[PDB]
């Protein structure tokens, strides 16, 4: 077997995993809590990070340099820009960029820096192991850009503008953070979300009533590919 | 002696350094370059991230976790809120806040999300070990709070509402990310910047203008709190 991580922002999208597991131990590490669970032949790392990109770039990077996570599987919610995309559905980032760094003021497209790319790209073979998984248990899934950025998103204008600018499909606070660090080192990264609202007026209404459920729907996929891995 | 991390965000943030060092080592780890050097009885490792809160998050973390850093120095530039602060002065952060993590549609203040505080603070003693070395060299130094972003500020609006907000004297994109990720792992940090704009109309000019020299001033200043050590 292998070293796996398993990582989302809230307590939400993690507790079903701990549940579903039983058995698991607690670390306290980097004002947080890591949990170890054993799963068919694979050692298990699991944690929430807590909201946003500095604390889920922090979780990803503990994860893989000081508990040797070889694969890092990012479980979790959205909000939906897809008019396709429903509440509850499964999107799995093909790539990923982050809307909100901006140096635009030195002529630069929004998304870009010096020295690295505006999408990040997941792992091409954990995508492909999601379609057979999605294919063999009847399940919905399907593959699209992720805008990932620090503020909730609950506005047309802005959905609007951050899906024309990036072609996105869907917005979250963490993505793109988690998918540039295991890119960086040398770690297979796969997120994963389900649609929690659709990020306009009144989204931060809908997000709380469909919060635990979506994140039991994508939950239980990430848990799925770990008996396939 | 010790391990100490010194961190920048841009190459001429860093590079002034390794000129006057002279003789050092490079390992290409996490989609970057980490310089090794000795100086006086200790160990020195520095690097610059790259722009922004996710690349600063991570060099922070690996320089720590990887490389065993027991104290880090954060070594930039900044754009200059406070009206008393001229182009070239130096200020180090008090405590530092991320003006754009934004959950208020839940009714939280803008800068806070659970689990964290919205301000992080620096080390004390660092603190007090720059104003040594500031009054030995008959040097002007000013304390203060930072707001971090991953917007380039240059608009008066912006900056006013920043400033009035978080009581902010300067704003930067890399602070309050590197200062969080040292407390998270139980470092002593010490963040200095030194003024290579005012962030409102044509900073963009201004940062292109004085960049190198003001972070060479900043520079030079980490160093000798080397010495002292
Ligand atoms: C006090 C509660 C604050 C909750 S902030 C939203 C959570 C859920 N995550 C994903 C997420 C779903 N919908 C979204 C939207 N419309 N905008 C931005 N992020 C999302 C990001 C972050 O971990
Ligand atoms: C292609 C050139 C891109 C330069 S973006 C600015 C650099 C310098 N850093 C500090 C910084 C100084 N002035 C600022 C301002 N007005 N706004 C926001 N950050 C700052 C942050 C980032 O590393």
């Amino acid at each position: 077997g292998m070293k796996i991580a398993i990582l989302g922002a809230m307590s939400e999208e993690i507790t079903p995993l701990l549940e579903t597991l039983k058995d698991y131990t607690k670390i306290e590490h980097a004002n947080n809590t890591y949990y170890f669970a054993k799963y068919k032949d694979h050692e298990l790392v699991l944690a929430y990070s807590k909201i946003g990109k500095v604390n889920s770039t922090l979780s990803a990077s503990v994860m893989i340099e000081k508990f040797g996570a070889q694969v890092l599987l990012f479980t979790g919610v959205a909000g939906a820009f897809n008019p396709e995309l429903e509440i509850g559905d499964l999107l799995y980032a093909t790539k990923l960029a982050q809307y909100d760094l901006d140096i635009t003021a030195f002529g630069h497209p929004l998304g870009f820096v010096p020295g690295n790319e505006i999408f990040i790209k997941t792992d091409e073979k954990l995508n492909n192991l999601a379609l057979e998984v999605a294919k063999e248990l009847n399940i919905k899934l399907r593959a699209g850009i992720i805008a990932t950025g620090d503020e909730f998103i609950c506005d047309e204008a802005k959905k609007a503008k951050i899906r024309e600018i990036f072609n996105a499909d869907a917005c979250e606070m963490e993505g793109a953070s988690v998918a540039l660090v295991c890119d960086a080192l040398k770690v297979p990264c796969f997120i994963l979300r389900a649609m929690s609202d659709k990020a306009g007026e009144k989204a931060e209404f809908d997000f709380d009533e469909f919060v635990i459920n979506s994140a039991k729907i994508s939950a239980n996929f990430v848990l799925k590919m770990c008996e396939k891995l």
